[PDB]
Order: structure tokens, then C-alpha cells, then sequence
């Protein structure tokens, strides 16, 4: 039930027991609070989706035993209770976009996909750095300053790191770079990047790099030629050390070109 005009509170009767409900969609209604009694009514719930609503307050502990896909996008959420996800040990795809969020409550160690785009962040909080199973992270359109190097993430399964439209100065990769050898998407567009460090050739599996619209790059390192898997590489609105986009330079030759400059360049 996911586009109707459901009123402020959607309290469920505490005396009904529906242990069969798996997916309870309530998006784009006019809720101003999370539904009241999910724990006592829908025990085996899996995908509680609540996007598009007007959820405002600091939420409740939400003691759901078998969640797998939370969703709180497009609400007006200021902050979550430090014990918000402290009772859902199975969450896998928490997503809170377009909110007004700044800090993260304890995230369970079972997170796999985690999207927090269009929020108002300042730094990737230490609660996301310590998720030993994280597998994707969309933190676009926040105003973060420092992207921690790969020696700070405690999870070897990074696959995607979207970080567009932030304000990122450096791309520190020198301390330890092979931990991100599985990263398959590193979107850094619209950032205040200055140079792309030469250790970025260690991300051998990098399949879609995106460093466009930086306006302060001026150079791709000759080490980037080792990214044999790249199939797209936007060059929009940044000036490099070569003249591309004739009819070719289709983000695959640029890797060959940058690779030939590694054998011997004159």
C-alpha cells in the first residue's frame, strides 16, 4: 500500500498477529512517524519500506528480528537513536537518502549495501568504517572532507564506493592499496581532487572509474594503464595532458595509451 494518503500515524492493532507478512511497503504515504507496533504484529517481516513519507522524529529501537531491507529515503530525518538498529541482526540493505542526517547509530555487522546519498554529512562516521561485511556504499552529494585510506575500512569486500559531489581534497592510497583490489566502482566526480595517486593501479578490478568535473586534475598517472577492466571513464569538464575525444578515446584506449607510456615515454 504505497502511494495512498495515509494519515500521520499508522498504528497497527497490537492484538493481531500476522507472522506471514514478508514485505510491508508503505512508501510515499503521509506518515509522520514510523508505524507503531511492527514487533508485536509482523514478527517475520523482511522488507520494511517507508520512503517518500514525512518521518521526522528520532526513531524507536524498532525491535524487528528478521529485517533484511530497511528503507527511509526522502523523509525529513534529523538523527537516529544510538540504539536504532541495535535489535535487527539481519539487516542487509539499509538506505536513507535525501534526509538531513549527520551521524550513524550502531550499524549491525551484517550490512552489505548501504546508501546515504543527498544527506548532510561531514565525515564518513566511524560506525561505517567498522562494518566487517560492507559491500557497497553510496555517499554522494554530502559535504565530506576526508575520504579515509584503505587501511581504515576493516572490510575486504568493498565493491562500490560512490562519492560524487562531495568536497574531497586528497585520494590517499599510499598507506595500503591492495585492500581495495576488489573495488569495481570508484565515483569521485564533482570533487575538489588535485591529483590521482599512482597507487590507483593496485585496484586491478576497477571496472568503472569516474573522476570527471574536477577542474583541478591536469594529469592521469601512467600507472592507470594497469586497470585492464575499465570500460567507462568520463572525461567531462577536465583538461588532461593529451587531446582526447576525436571520434575515439572511448575510455578503453586511454588505458592502453596510458599503458604504453609506462613501457617508455619520450
Amino acid at each position: 500500500v504505497s502511494r495512498n494518503d495515509i494519515g500521520p500515524s499508522v498504528v497497527l492493532d497490537p492484538t493481531v498477529k500476522c507472522p506471514t507478512l514478508k514485505q510491508f511497503n508503505l512508501s510515499y504515504n503521509q506518515l509522520s512517524f514510523v508505524p507503531e507496533n511492527l514487533t508485536d504484529v509482523v514478527e517475520k517481516l523482511e522488507q520494511l519500506i517507508l520512503e517518500g513519507n514525512k518521518i521526522s522524529g528520532i526513531c524507536s529501537p524498532l525491535r524487528l528480528k528478521e529485517l533484511k531491507i530497511l528503507n527511509l529515503s526522502k523523509n525529513h530525518i534529523s538523527s537516529l537513536s544510538e540504539n536504532f538498529l541495535e535489535a535487527c541482526p539481519k539487516v542487509e540493505s539499509f538506505s536513507a537518502r535525501m534526509n538531513f542526517l549527520a551521524a550513524m547509530p550502531f550499524l549491525p555487522p551484517s550490512m552489505t549495501i548501504l546508501k546515504l546519498s543527498q544527506n548532510k554529512f561531514s565525515c564518513i562516521p566511524e560506525a561505517i568504517l567498522n562494518l566487517p561485511h560492507l559491500r557497497s556504499l553510496d555517499m554522494s552529494s554530502n559535504d565530506i572532507q576526508y575520504l579515509p585510506g584503505p587501511a581504515h575500512w576493516k572490510s575486504l569486500n568493498l565493491r562500490e564506493l560512490l562519492f560524487s559531489h562531495n568536497q574531497i581534497s586528497i585520494l590517499d592510497l599510499s598507506e595500503k592499496a591492495y585492500l581495495w583490489s576488489r573495488v569495481e566502482k570508484l565515483h569521485l566526480s564533482h570533487n575538489k581532487l588535485k591529483e590521482i595517486p599512482p597507487e590507483i593501479g593496485c585496484l586491478e578490478n576497477l571496472t568503472s572509474l569516474d573522476v570527471s568535473y574536477n577542474l583541478e586534475l591536469r594529469s592521469f598517472p601512467n600507472e592507470m594503464g594497469k586497470l585492464s577492466k575499465i570500460w567507462d571513464l568520463p572525461l567531462d569538464e577536465l583538461h588532461l595532458n593529451f587531446d582526447f575525444k576525436h571520434i575515439g578515446c572511448k575510455a578503453k584506449d586511454i588505458i592502453r595509451f596510458l599503458q604504453q607510456r609506462l613501457k617508455k615515454a619520450v
